[PDB]
């Protein structure tokens, strides 16, 4: 009795069970499908897969790909034509060393979230956002914030840094070059100079952080914020008439490029059944129709362009997904772990007037290059 085991999320079980039944009828292979918590998946896969007890297909975060791939535990996915229908950044997020290592089903990035009671129509550029923030600050006498984001937090400032051509690790045809760090190039400096300008013009406060951004918008005291899909239901429950759009273009023709987190299916490279696993993954799971069902089961930003077309009657999903499509995957390699605190520290120095952008970014990249060695 040849079989495939899949560890998946709770909202995928029924879809994957039915799909596996189709697979069994076409290929004679039984598909056993099991809900496993995201946390339990990475850890149990690392310990079980080396002993031949790993599920044949798992779900997981794109962040795991570098480790899983170098340890030889997940299998490269050969190219197929239907891949043209996936967002480039979803595929890139599941790619390592110039090879694809999974089929993404969901993306996550931040975008412009705005209170329609204060901003009927969202700004198309950052200059327009700034004008609008100003008028809100200077009218409702500082009980309503015109614009809030987490000012000293790298994850929230990234869209400015990357929009202008900043980058963490250079993206090449053979993978991320961890020795080519772009967090202090001209683009990167220009992005953080934008941040600094926001603080200098009194639009952002150096104390601004996530809690303040999130609570003020929920409580009707913020016109425009930059946040992700995870926040929206508490704003919905709180009766905010909110919209979602991409982060305004930095300047004409220069989109903001936020970090993007991606969830995907991966094949066990130790599986005795990996050829059939890859067939199930590429010919069944990866299909437009299946990916659409997956979205209906758990409405996360789709990894496929043709699935977005099918669900775009929701205006939120469009604004978020367009933001994610322009974004940059959080690097899926272990050298990223050192980057966050060095960048958060740099940004902190900038917003509190302690170091110049040029200097804060040069030192952060010095600190990072040193930690990687």
């Amino acid at each position: 009795q040849p079989k495939l085991t899949i560890w998946c999320s709770e909202k995928q079980v029924d879809i994957l069970q039915k799909l596996g039944e189709e697979f069994k009828a076409k290929y004679g292979v039984e598909v056993e499908v099991q809900y496993v918590n995201f946390q339990d998946i990475k850890s149990k896969f690392l310990t079980a897969a080396p002993e031949g007890q790993g599920a044949d297909i798992i779900v997981g975060a794109h962040d795991w790909v570098g480790e899983l791939a170098v340890n030889g535990l997940i299998e490269p996915i050969p190219n197929f034509s239907d891949l043209k229908n996936f967002y480039e950044t979803a595929l890139n997020a599941f790619s390592y060393g110039g090879k694809l290592y999974g089929i993404p089903y969901a993306m996550e990035a931040i975008a412009l979230i705005y209170n329609k009671d204060y901003v009927p129509e969202p700004p198309k550029t950052m200059d327009e956002l700034i004008e609008i923030a100003k008028q809100i600050d200077e009218e409702f006498g500082g009980e309503v914030r015109g614009f809030i984001t987490s000012a000293a937090e790298f994850y929230y400032i990234a869209p400015f840094i990357f929009g202008y051509g900043g980058y963490v690790f250079k993206q090449t045809e053979k993978g991320l070059d961890v020795n080519d760090i772009g967090l202090a190039n001209e683009g990167a400096i220009k992005g953080v100079k934008l941040l600094k300008r926001l603080v200098d013009e009194g639009i952002l406060d150096p104390s601004d952080n996530y809690q303040i951004m999130d609570s003020m918008f929920r409580e009707g005291q913020a016109a425009m914020i930059i946040n992700g899909p995870w926040a929206i239901k508490a704003y919905k429950d709180a009766g905010i008439d909110y919209g979602v759009a991409p982060i305004p273009d930095l300047e004409p023709g220069v989109p903001a490029r936020p970090f993007v987190g991606v969830q995907g299916f991966m094949v066990n490279a130790k599986s005795p059944n990996k050829l059939l696993a890859i067939e199930f993954l590429t010919s069944f799971i990866a299909k437009k129709e299946t990916m659409y069902r997956i979205y209906l089961g758990d409405p996360r930003l789709p990894s496929r362009k043709d699935v977005l077309e099918l669900v775009k009657d929701n205006p939120d999903v469009v604004g978020f997904t367009l933001s994610a499509a322009n974004g940059i995957p959080m690097p899926n390699v272990p050298q990223m772990a050192a980057v966050w605190a060095a960048m958060n520290d740099a940004l902190n120095l900038v917003v509190n007037g302690k170091a110049t952008v040029e200097e804060a970014l040069k030192n952060a990249v010095e600190r990072i290059k040193a930690q990687i060695q």
